[PDB]
């Protein structure tokens, strides 16, 4: 119930929300059906429109007008945005040359430059260039400030997950807004775009920027605008708020546009009808900047122009129907569209079975435009699994397609020509970032980055301490003139042991064999030096990774590679080696095919054993340092040490062996050498974080050898590829992956073909940031470079996307 007979007189767009049943005058009251009776009359005035004209200049103040052109309007803070231009001979902001803003130039009483976030729904990254002729205000912001060529959204590339990610710095799995539609089984409640349940506070986890600000004594304008409030009125409301007295005035503001998304759905991303919405958004930007110029705030405020996601061409005819695959289609509930999420229609049906649904959806049609996954098998870069609102069965839909349950769902709901929601590495889903203001850099282009990083920066721009989030604070310091955040490297928690030769061969009873009993003071001193670390500067280029948790591990040196060997997990946490451009690939000789050799530095009790692999009919093994890349026949023996062995399903070995035999050398040739760090990952609870020993769900049969869920590699070289990887003076270049360790290759529909037709494709799907691997291993990489730490943080957040330009 609302008692709507209170009044909004003097309360229009009040910042504090008053309590039911008392009627509301804030910019949300419409959305709750709670505004006071006179809200439209007082707060949504429209008379005479939004622009001054010569005849209105000087006019007698009429309080009915939407905005004012009278002489007292500047002092009142409610002039039309073009007032000084029409009436006082001033230029529009867009017509002024840009001039570097070296320091904030702010009115007296201003404690800090305010921040205005100008968010645009569905603003695809390529609009900045493709629409630049019709967006002159945005183009000035872009060219004069700091811009990225694009910004990567989070998955799913839908509105609310992305806007809330912007506000919180959190992946959707952590903030809880995992789609525009959701079912939460603990609450037994549904979240929808339409209607009221979405305002219930239990949906919204983490701590958004407005709450962070408020808790630290920084006042915030509203972030949500009711759709019926016109854009011109949103802008005038912000400008009015900026004219409040110092004790009442907010420091952070947001504007939101429903465009160009609204039109992009109807017309496609580049429909000829899209020009006008881009013109209109640019006009709104111009109103804001003209309004700030009038208030003398245009060289004081930091402005962020940012989108939530892009827009792709999608039509009704490009729909796959689950009724063409499943017999049981009425026993499921599908969240449809540009992603699929499946669960049982009824929790009373014990005949429901995910394995049979997955199998019925796997590689069934030759051009099939979706791929099913148990959520824990989705690419780890998506960070889309650790929330009870994400259904166990997921369909990753190809760009340009939809999935639906049955045809009747599509024609009883062609209308649309655009949609979004796809995998966040798809080029059409990329969106925009521009920062303009005293705290941003001048005429600066920065590389593409992920929207999860912005919360930290917005916190820095307002002097706030960010709440815990998934950004890497410092990774965007290169966007900023000042207010940089100067982090220190985390302290190492566990220091390594450096074991020497402590065990005789006969102490081992591992069931392993090796044809190796074959024999010199010249080369005996030499192999001793390699086991003490004499080649380690070549193989460990950026220092040893730091272990950020309590554990017991050994550093093991060898001619061709260095490793950190875990006594707890019985395998390396990491293995580091450098392959020059000139390295040669050799085979595993016949006599060494089944060779595994005890490591005399490491006790039997802290070693793997071959009997386990013999007994485990499902499990085989691989090696972290590949025998194919040994520097010499004698060095090759090192690669067969039991301390370099890891558990691998035979199906996964096809992937791994192709990576190691073909791809590493290919990358060294293309990149002028590479440094490779490889290792296992254990994430049985799919939380994106290193598992402890007691979370491991699978072991090599009959043993304590834990089975990884994933294998990673981090592949580093010189950005200036005229320098070899091992003699690089400047910035680094990286690509990494986190490959799922699966007992089948059902993910790869073409896996019966030669690995040259499908392995690399799989690896690109599972591309990762170094930071993703850090979370999953508790390791900290690149500890010893000649580079700045901020630069290294940027490197650690880089994702190699494999999309064209
Ligand atoms: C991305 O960044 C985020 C933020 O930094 C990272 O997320 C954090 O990760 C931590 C580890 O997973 C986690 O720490 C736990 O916090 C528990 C208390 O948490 C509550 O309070 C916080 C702070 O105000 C709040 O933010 C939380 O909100 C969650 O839950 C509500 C819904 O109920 C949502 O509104 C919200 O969206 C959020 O959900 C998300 O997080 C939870 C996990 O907290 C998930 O379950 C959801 O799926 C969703 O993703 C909370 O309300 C604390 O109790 C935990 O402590 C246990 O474990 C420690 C280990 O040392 C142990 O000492 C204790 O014994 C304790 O165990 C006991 O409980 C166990 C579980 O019931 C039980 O089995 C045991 O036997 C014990 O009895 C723990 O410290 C932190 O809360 C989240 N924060 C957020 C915001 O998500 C995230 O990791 C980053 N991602 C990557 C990939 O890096
Ligand atoms: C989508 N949309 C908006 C714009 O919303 C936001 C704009 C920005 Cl710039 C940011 C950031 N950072 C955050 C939001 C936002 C606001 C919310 O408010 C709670 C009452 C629900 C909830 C989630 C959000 F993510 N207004 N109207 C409308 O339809
Ligand atoms: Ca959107
Ligand atoms: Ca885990
Ligand atoms: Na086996
Ligand atoms: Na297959
Ligand atoms: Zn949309």
């Amino acid at each position: 119930w609302t008692a709507t007979s209170g009044s909004c007189k003097g309360r229009c767009f009040e910042l504090q929300e008053v309590g039911p049943p008392d009627c509301r005058c804030d910019n949300l009251c419409k959305s709750y059906s709670s505004c006071c009776h006179d809200f439209d009359e007082l707060c949504l005035k429209t008379a005479r429109g939004w622009e001054c004209t010569k005849d209105r200049c000087g006019e007698v103040r009429n309080e009915e007008n939407a905005c004012h052109c009278s002489e007292d309007c500047l002092s009142r803070g409610d002039c039309c945005t073009n007032y000084q231009v029409v009436c006082k001979g001033e230029s529009h902001w867009v017509d002024d040359d840009c001039e570097e803003i070296k320091v904030p130039e702010c009115p007296a009483g201003f404690v800090r430059p305010p921040l205005i976030i100008f968010s645009v729904d569905g603003f695809r990254a390529s609009y900045m260039k493709k629409g630049s002729k019709v967006m002159p205000n945005i183009e000035k912001l872009r060219s004069c400030g700091t811009h990225a060529p694009y910004m990567r959204p989070v998955y799913p590339t839908k509105t609310f997950p992305n806007l809330y990610t912007l506000a919180t710095g959190l992946y959707p799995e952590s903030h809880g807004i995992v789609g525009n539609s959701m079912y939460d089984p603990v609450f037994d409640a549904s979240f929808h775009l339409r209607g009221r349940e979405k305002f219930n506070h239990r949906w919204w986890g983490g701590q958004p920027l407005w709450i962070t600000a408020t808790k630290q004594g920084v006042r915030a304008g509203t972030f949500f605008w009711s759709v019926s409030i016109p854009h011109e009125r949103r802008i005038l409301t912000i400008l009015q708020w900026l004219s409040l007295p110092d004790n009442e005035r907010p420091s952070v503001y947001a504007f939101y546009s429903e465009q160009p998304d609204f039109s992009g759905h109807k017309y496609g991303p580049f429909g000829p009808e899209m020009t006008n919405p881009l013109r209109e958004i640019d006009k709104t930007v111009g109103q804001l900047m003209d309004g700030l110029k009038q208030l003398r705030l245009h060289r004081c405020v930091n402005v962020i122009f940012v989108g939530d996601h892009g827009m792709e061409d999608v039509t009704c005819d490009r729909t796959e129907f689950l009724s063409n695959y499943l017999t049981n289609v009425d026993d499921i509930t599908l969240v449809p569209g540009t992603l699929g999420r499946i669960r049982a229609k009824s929790i009373n049906n014990s005949k429901y079975d995910p394995k049979t649904i997955i199998a019925a959806l796997t590689c069934k049609k030759p051009d099939q435009h979706f791929k099913p996954y148990m959520k824990q098998h989705l690419p780890k870069r998506l960070h889309y699994a650790n929330n009870r609102r994400i259904e166990d069965i997921h369909l990753l839909v190809d760009r340009r397609w939809h999935v639906a349950r049955k045809p009747l769902d599509v024609y009883k709901k062609c209308f649309f020509q655009g949609d979004h929601g796809f995998d966040n590495k798809v080029n059409s889903m990329q969106t925009v970032f521009v920062g303009y203001g005293p705290t941003f850099k001048y005429r600066t282009k920065v590389p593409p980055f992920e929207n999860i990083e912005l919360y930290n920066v917005m916190c820095d721009l307002l002097g706030l301490k960010p709440a815990p989030n998934n950004g890497t604070h410092g990774s965007l310091n290169h966007l900023l003139r000042t207010n940089t955040f100067r982090p220190t490297m985390p302290d190492e928690v566990s220091r390594p042991n450096y074991p020497g030769i402590m065990y005789l061969q006969s102490e081992f009873d591992l069931g392993c064999t090796c044809d190796d009993k074959v024999e010199n003071k010249l080369e005996e001193l030499n192999k001793r030096l390699h086991t003490k670390g004499s080649t380690k500067e070549r193989h460990l280029l950026y220092g040893r990774p730091a272990v950020l948790y309590r554990t017991s591990y050994d550093i093991l040196y060898h001619t061709d590679f260095e490793s950190g060997y875990s006594e707890i997990f019985l395998m390396p946490l990491w293995t580091s080696y450098t392959i020059s451009k000139q390295a040669e690939v050799s085979s595993i000789p016949e006599h060494l095919t089944n060779c595994v050799r005890p490591d005399v530095r490491v006790s039997p009790g802290f070693s793997q054993n071959c009997l386990a692999y013999k007994n485990d009919k499902q499990m085989s093994y691989g090696f972290l340092f590949p025998p194919y890349l040994s520097s010499s026949p004698e060095a090759k023996y090192d690669a067969f040490l039991v301390t370099n062995m890891v558990p691998m399903y035979p199906a996964f070995k096809r992937v791994w062996a192709y990576f190691q035999r073909v791809l590493v050398k290919k990358y060294a040739s293309e990149r002028n050498g590479v440094n490779v760090i490889s290792g296992p990952i254990f994430d049985y609870n799919y939380d994106g974080l290193r598992d402890t020993e007691d979370e491991i769900k699978q072991y090599v049969e009959g043993s304590s050898i834990p089975v990884p869920t994933h294998y990673y590699s981090i592949i580093t070289s010189c950005l200036d590829f005229t320098q070899p990887a091992d003699k690089c003076d400047g910035p680094l270049s990286v690509s990494s992956f986190i490959l799922p360790h699966r007992p089948d290759n059902d993910e790869s529909c073409n896996s019966s073909e030669d690995e040259s037709k499908w392995v690399e494709e799989l690896m690109k799907m599972h591309t990762a940031r170094v930071r993703d691997i850090e979370h999953l291993t508790g390791l900290d990489f690149y500890r010893k470079t000649s580079r700045s730490y901020s630069e290294i943080l940027t490197l650690k957040t880089y994702l190699h996307t494999y999309e064209s330009e």
